[PDB]
Formats: C-alpha cells, structure tokens, sequence
C-alpha cells in the first residue's frame, strides 16, 4: 500500500509529478494530487511563464482543461521537436502525469528539495516525495477523493 511520486525542481511555482514512474493519474486523480501539495493545476499562462524561467519535461501531464508537455530545447523524442507549451491534441487514452502550481514557491528556479506533502488526509497509504536528486520523505496518508481513482 505504496505510492511513490516523483518531483521535480519548481518552476515560477509550476512542477512535474509522476506517480509510480508511470503515466498513472487521472484527470480527477491529478487535482487531488495537486491539492495534496497545497497547489493546483497550472493554467497556461502559469505554465508559459514557467518555460520562460526554464522549465521542461519530456512528459505529458495536465494543467487546467489540456495536457501538456513544456519544451526549450528540441528534442526529436519529446513532443515531437516542438518548443514552446506543446499541447496534446490526438490520443486515445486518459492518463498521464501531472503539473502542478504553488503560489508559495520563489518566483523563478527552485532546485531545492521537497520535504512534505502538506494537505494530505489521514489514510493507510505510505506515500513517498522522490526528489531528483534522491532524496525521501514518506508519510502515511491519503490524497484521492474519488473511488473510481482508488
Ligand atoms: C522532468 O520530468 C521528466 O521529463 C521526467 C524525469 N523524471 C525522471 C525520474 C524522476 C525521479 C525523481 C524525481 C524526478 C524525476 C524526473
């Protein structure tokens, strides 16, 4: 009864989370999520300023109403070797990663490490942070509101 969700660095507050090293949230999962890091799904001019500050990912994930993944560099195997907030626009499925935007974060790059998940709710999971760079911090909680996502 583990989950795992791997953060990055923020962003002008916006970050990437994955869970359990796959695409595995849902759409309702992913607010959840986000709420679970006092944060909330960025929108686009969120994410856009992020990219402005530097950041990408070679992921889908949701923001507000798409899915999307950041580009600077082109990359052939990430979004097709689009720049700019690449937006997904044709697929059959409906899970992916998530991004995630908290107000409280500095306003440009912010590379150090996540140490709490801060709004999560009672509940049996062991639910793990994963930094990049390797560092854990687990608690006992739950984040999902909706039994279709548990
Ligand atoms: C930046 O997001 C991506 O393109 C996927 C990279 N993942 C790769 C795995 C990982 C593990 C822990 C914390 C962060 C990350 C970032």
């Amino acid at each position: 009864n583990q989950i795992d969700l791997n953060v990055t660095c923020r962003y002008a507050g916006v970050f990437h989370v994955e869970k359990n090293g796959r695409y595995s949230i849902s759409r309702t999962e992913a607010a959840d999520l986000c709420q679970a890091f006092n944060s909330t799904l960025p929108t686009m001019d969120q994410m856009k300023l992020a990219l402005s500050k530097g950041f990408e990912t070679c992921r889908y994930g949701f923001i507000e109403g798409n899915v999307v993944i950041p580009r600077i560099h082109p990359n052939a195997i990430c979004a097709a070797n689009h720049t700019g907030v690449y937006i997904l626009v044709t697929s059959n499925t409906s899970h992916y990663d998530t991004y995630c935007f908290n107000a409280s974060a500095p306003p440009e790059e912010d590379c150090t490490s996540v140490t709490d998940l801060p709004n999560s709710f009672d509940g049996p999971v062991t639910i793990t942070i994963v930094n990049r760079d390797g560092t854990r911090y687990s608690k006992k909680g739950e984040y999902r509101t909706h039994q279709e996502d548990i």
